[PDB]
RNA sequence: AAAA
């Protein structure tokens, strides 16, 4: 139900956060913090992740399984070697 | 917003 719902946002945002992504995603890495981490609301907006919800508590949800990424109060980064994305805004 |  909104298990369901739950896992496409987790994926959807997974891939935000995938090397494959990342190599090409400048805009994604301009608003990243020296340390890799980004708000949760601006992942929020993007369009697919729009498109399934606006309950912010259900992104939340979502994103607490992932291997994928972790979460620091209301920012995320990937896990693995976040500090090497970040480029100038 | 060529899945920012």
């Amino acid at each position: 139900s909104q298990e369901l719902l739950k896992d496409y946002i987790k994926r959807q945002i997974e891939y935000y956060f995938s090397v494959d992504n990342l190599e090409r995603d400048f805009f994604l890495r301009r608003k990243m913090d020296a340390d890799g981490f980004l708000p949760i609301t601006l992942i929020a907006s993007f369009h697919r992740v729009q498109a399934l919800t606006t309950d912010i508590s259900l992104i939340f949800a979502a994103l607490k399984d992932s291997k994928v990424v972790e979460i620091v109060d209301e920012k995320v980064r990937r896990r693995e070697e976040p500090e090497k994305w970040p480029l100038p805004p």
